[PDB]
């Protein structure tokens, strides 16, 4: 038997639209499809990859606004999306309801950022 040998999974996290992401383990050659069918799973539906869904689309949403409607035939996401970037799983009309998280020294794909007495 064995468990692994370098281990490249990682966790990835799909921040919502009312600022509420999720920890689900993808590897680092999955897809946003890949994705979403996961952290669908961890979304309150059911026990199943297909708990009733509306069309959910991912969304990149950087510290600024910049949002990069990606697609279910991507190759590398997880390492695409920079640093502080945030991935968005939504449908279409809420893609814009997206919004970028903050920037403190909470709950964050960066973290460490030390950004300084600044709030606001």
């Amino acid at each position: 038997g064995s468990s692994g040998s370098s281990g490249d999974e990682i966790f990835c996290r799909v921040y919502m639209p009312d600022h509420s992401y999720v920890t689900i383990r993808s590897r680092l050659s999955a897809s946003v499809q890949d994705i979403l069918g996961s952290v669908t799973e961890k979304l309150q539906y059911s026990e199943e990859p297909a708990g009733r869904e509306d069309s959910l689309i991912l969304v990149a949403v950087s510290s600024s606004g910049e949002k990069v409607l990606l697609q279910p035939t991507e190759d590398c996401v997880f390492t695409a999306l920079g640093i502080n970037s945030h991935l968005f799983a939504c449908t279409r009309d809420s893609y814009e309801a997206l919004v970028p998280l903050p920037e403190e020294i909470q709950v964050s794909p960066g973290d460490t950022e030390i950004s300084g007495p600044s709030s606001g």
